[PDB]
């Protein structure tokens, strides 16, 4: 129940996800992320690429079908005005990356909380690049507390959810389509 684990899909929801972001003790920017997989695909972990803030969380590195993997970050530390910004990317049982974008901005004035999920060919590291693409170019949704989903290609398709405060919670269901 705890962010480093891998629970029974069944089990990801909002109270799971709130305890996981409420054990994060009071920073001004953090976030609980929660992945479901219901993709039929088996999902090992590769990398958190982090364009803001941090985590020392254990990305759950086998997440197999029927499964939920729980996560979390946080703004780095010191008296700075920087989020928590980064892409998740998993490998797919069938040679292809899931990528999930989440963006806790700061500056709640000028920026949103936004959030992605996209499916690569081949297995690609979260990186710079990917961060731009689902961010700037993928049309990601908005922390807007609607559910939103799409589908990803490759038989599958994502439904998310995302508040819209500094103190996220990002709740994704991958399923096939």
């Amino acid at each position: 129940d705890v962010a480093g684990a891998v629970i029974d899909g069944a089990g990801l929801g909002f109270d799971v996800l709130k305890t996981v972001l409420e054990a994060l003790g009071n920073v001004k920017r953090k976030i609980a992320v929660g992945i479901d997989n219901e993709s039929g695909k088996t999902w090992t972990a590769m990398n958190t690429y982090f364009r803001s803030g941090t985590s020392d969380i254990v990305l759950p590195h086998k997440v197999a079908h029927g499964k939920a993997l729980l996560y979390n970050g946080q703004k780095n530390r010191g008296p700075v005005a920087t989020g928590v910004v980064g892409v998740i990317a998993y490998s797919m049982s069938d040679g292809n990356t899931l990528a999930v974008l989440f963006s806790v901005p700061y500056d709640y004035n000028w920026y949103s909380n936004w959030w992605n999920v996209r499916v690569y060919k081949g297995q690609k590291r979260a990186d710079q690049r990917m961060y731009e693409e689902l961010y700037y170019h993928r049309s990601p949704f908005r922390g807007d507390n609607g559910w939103h989903s799409r589908g990803l290609g490759y038989g599958l398709k994502s439904r998310g959810f995302m508040n819209s405060s500094g103190h996220a919670i990002l709740e994704i269901h991958v399923t096939k389509a």
